[PDB]
């Protein structure tokens, strides 16, 4: 089952890369979807004249296979950012922050021209919220922030043993309706405390690319 | 003189610990004031929670044991400064950088008095650069989605947070609508923390005068 899931997502992966078709600013994000895209930027590198990157995880893939990773603040705007999510629903509108690099993710598609998601068919969805969303917060602020989004129905747990790139711990929110999830990451930007939450929705991605289980492409 | 005024704040607002409470400590000059007070209410004071590690080894060095804001819980009385303060009580804060657990502290009390001299009472907030904490990675974007607003962004620079972030200070701003800016900016990707606390503004700002009278807004 985990090698079908992987075949999909590498089939994914490398349908993405194709979009590659000038010289560009490459945006790269994080997890194991996108860990087959990364090997396959080897085919495009003289297409790819400056990288950057989401998290210090795909950093480190980058540098290892001799790109260049430059910051967002000299690289300046980003052509193209690939990235995986954890569910996507009918309107482009994702959960991301199951491999903690939410923050980044979503500064690098808002510093993006175009934004191509990559996922297998088990992260397609109807309705967001199965997947427990991440929220990133002030480690100073979790207590309030868990007291808060037990008021609004959710059940935040701790993430434990994980600091963010940015020195950040992450709450993982269960049983959460969000059937409108523009207004709820809204709702939670307001949070005190609250440096990045989960939901991709206010800039959704533009493209997204979905393996299906008959390997087939499906382009939402 | 206005080191006087900020005494003479300072001092009155510690009269509030009245019972055995959760203090919440802010940060600043005009805090400082207050910090050196405290031991006049030591027997009332049960836990400490700083909104700073400045504010931290402040109180640590008069004896005061600090603790964690997740292991406090809910603060009762939370006392700190303010750069800025209008007619409604809405604040500029962040001159010395501590906005973040400043904003996270006020969140979590029950109650929070601010203490100013006069010179930073306004009819308009705006001409005290306003203070926004950002992620590193995002303070590029950010600063070109502040142009756009109308705000001259300036870089603090050889300035990390206690977070890990950088502080952009924003000139030229228009805030005639503290409320509605600050909702704004929150929702701009990347930034953790802007300066202006409105949406949960002070319940009480003690102010002293030139005179040295103490008027309570
Ligand atoms: O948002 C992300 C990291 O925070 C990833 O894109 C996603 O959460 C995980 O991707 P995959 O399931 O393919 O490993
Ligand atoms: O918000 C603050 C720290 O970030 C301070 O409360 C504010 O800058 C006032 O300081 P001072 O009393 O020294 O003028
Ligand atoms: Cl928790
Ligand atoms: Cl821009």
């Amino acid at each position: 089952k985990k090698n079908n899931q992987d075949e999909l997502k590498k089939l994914a992966a490398t349908e993405a890369a194709k979009s590659i078709t000038t010289e560009i600013t490459l945006g790269v994000g994080t997890g194991s979807t996108v860990g087959f895209l990364i090997e396959e930027l080897v085919n495009y590198r003289d297409k790819i004249k400056t990288v950057v990157s989401s998290s210090e995880d795909s950093t480190r893939k980058l540098k290892a296979l001799g790109f260049d990773v430059v910051d967002l603040n000299y690289a300046g705007e980003i052509d193209l950012y690939i990235d995986g999510a954890d569910e996507c629903n009918n309107h482009k509108e994702l959960i991301k922050g199951g491999g903690a690099a939410l923050t980044r993710e979503k500064i690098c598609v808002a510093a993006a021209k175009k934004f191509i998601c990559i996922i297998d068919e088990s992260k397609k969805v109807n309705t967001l919220g199965n997947f427990p969303l991440p929220i990133e917060v002030i480690p100073m602020a979790r207590s309030y922030i868990a007291r808060q989004i037990v008021k609004l129905g959710g059940q935040p747990v701790y993430r434990e043993q994980t600091i963010t790139d940015n020195g950040n711990v992450i709450l993982d929110v269960y049983n959460l309706k969000i059937d409108n999830p523009l207004k709820l990451e809204t709702e939670l930007n307001q949070i005190t405390g609250v440096v990045t939450n989960g939901i991709f929705a206010l800039k959704p991605a533009d493209t997204v690319i979905m393996a299906t289980k008959d390997s087939n492409i499906v382009v939402l």
